[PDB]
Parts: structure tokens; C-alpha cells; sequence
RNA sequence: CCCCCCCCCCCCCCCCCCCCCCCCCCCCCCCCCCCCCCCCCCCCCCCCCCCCCCCCCCCCCCCCCCCCCCCCCCCCCCCC
């Protein structure tokens, strides 16, 4: 685990996090490991981190006390894990995050409300998940959100009520690639506050569905398609 | 030569309630085993593409060297 300012533990087959590192480290990387559990009790010493890349590992579920100890954590990477369950208190105490990757966690459904308790989030990733609807909450949140990725999901319909959350959000990227959406609801994109870019790569529309898509983009601020 | 009415004690049967003890079924939680699917760690094997390295072979170019063939010149000498 070589580290001078950047802490790297890539491809080192770690089972538990190390406990001998400088306190003032900002980024700590443990990609490509098998941290089966990530206890919060081992991070008493680690309280000055900003980015935490713990992706490509085998974490089952997370605890609220993990980011209690981190008041300055800003990047939280959970790529290729088993975090299939989310709760209101999963990301409650930590709200300074501006980056949150959840690619390939086999997330099935968003139950009630995982993302109100943060307002400074910028980029949200939900690629390679089992989501079938774009509903991520009940009320309106993610005011400062700009980047949203939902590629390689199992979404077949893009309903207007599913995007009522983003009535006051400026979104520059809606990554909905590799999802077999076959129905478009009126006002689905008008519910979005500020839509700037739509990405529908590898998605089977056809000419008629493309025409309906363009009709649904009437009177909006889209820049890229 | 008889019936009736009171009372004690002990029975038997029947309905209700409360106890233990057990059986069957079911619920909840936990453990073990088997099967299916998925993720990650490595160490890899096979195939294709791309890039280089060595050696070698064919063809070509350039510079030659030797030999053969042809032509010209210089000097010397004869024939009529």
C-alpha cells in the first residue's frame, strides 16, 4: 500500500482496511478487493478523506455510521458490489458528496427515499442495475444534480410521473442507454426543470418512436441528443 | 298390619370449568445440506488483430572486380 498523498490499494487482495496510514490523507483507494464488510469502527483514524474509491469489491450492505466520521467526503465510489438495498438513512449524515457511483450493484427497486438528505450532489450513477422505473423518491430533491446515468437497466417505460422529482434541477446528461424503452408519456421531459442532454445509445426505437421522441422534446432546452 | 316427610354417609351416570401429560397440524426465528443464478480476486490457456526484434531466402538497385566478344588508335616489320 504505497502512499505519499494518494492512497492506493489496487489489486492487493485486501480483506480488511489497513489501520496504518497518515491521518491527513484525502483519497483512499481499495478497488479490486473483497471487503466483505466495511465496518465504520475502523475509520476512527480516517477522518480527513475527500474521495473513497471502494469499487469492484464484495460489500453486501452499508451502514449510516460510515460517513458520520467523514465530514469532508465528497466522492463515494461503489462500482461492482452487492449493494442491492437502500434506505433513507444510508446517505443521511453525509451530504457534502458531489460524486456517487452505483454502477453494477444489482439494485432491484428504489423503495421510498434514498437521496433527499443530500443537496450538493452533482453526479449520480446507476448503470448496469435492475431498475425498471426512473422513480428515485417521492418528493422533489437533487436540486444541484447535473449528471445522471441509468444505462444498462431494465426500464421499458418512461412515464411523466416518474420524473416529477426534477422539476427544479438542471440536468446536462440523461444516460438511458441499453434500456428497452418502448413507450413515451406526454410531459415526461417537460417535468424536468432544465434538460440539456439526452443519451439513448443502443436503444431500439425505430423511425416512428423517434418521431414520437422528437414530439416529446417540443418546447424544451435540450442541447445534445 | 302399611304409606309419607326430614337427615347423615357412600355410590353411579350426565353437562360446565380449571389443571397437568402427549399427539397432529400450523406460525415465527435460527442452523445445516443440496440445486440454480450472479459479482469479485488472482494465476492463466487458446484464437485473432496491431507493433517491434533476430536469422534466412527470392527479386531489384548502386558500386565494382575478373573473363569473353566486338571496335579504334600508336610503334615495328614484310608482300606486290
Amino acid at each position: 500500500t504505497v502512499s505519499h498523498e494518494v492512497a492506493d490499494c489496487s489489486h492487493l487482495k485486501l480483506t480488511q482496511v489497513p489501520d496504518d496510514l497518515p491521518t491527513n490523507i484525502t483519497v483512499l483507494n481499495l478497488t479490486h478487493n473483497q471487503l466483505r464488510r466495511l465496518p465504520a469502527a475502523n475509520f476512527t483514524r480516517y477522518s480527513q478523506l475527500t474521495s473513497l474509491d471502494v469499487g469492484f469489491n464484495t460489500i453486501s450492505k452499508l451502514e449510516p455510521e460510515l460517513c458520520q466520521k467523514l465530514p469532508m467526503l465528497k466522492v463515494l465510489n461503489l462500482q461492482h458490489n452487492e449493494l442491492s438495498q437502500l434506505s433513507d438513512k444510508t446517505f443521511a449524515f453525509c451530504t457534502n458528496l458531489t460524486e456517487l457511483h452505483l454502477m453494477s450493484n444489482s439494485i432491484q427497486k428504489i423503495k421510498n427515499n434514498p437521496f433527499v438528505k443530500q443537496k450538493n450532489l452533482i453526479t449520480l450513477d446507476l448503470s448496469h442495475n435492475g431498475l425498471s422505473s426512473t422513480k428515485l423518491g417521492t418528493q422533489v430533491q437533487l436540486e444541484n444534480l447535473q449528471e445522471l446515468l441509468l444505462s444498462n437497466n431494465k426500464i421499458q417505460a418512461l412515464k411523466s410521473e416518474e420524473l416529477d422529482i426534477f422539476a427544479n434541477s438542471s440536468l446536462k446528461k440523461l444516460e438511458l442507454s441499453s434500456n428497452q424503452i418502448k413507450e413515451f408519456s406526454p410531459g415526461c421531459f417537460h417535468a424536468i426543470g432544465r434538460l440539456f442532454g439526452l443519451f439513448l445509445n443502443n436503444v431500439q426505437l425505430g423511425p416512428s418512436l423517434t418521431e414520437k421522441l422528437c414530439l416529446e422534446l417540443a418546447n424544451t432546452s435540450i442541447r445534445n441528443l
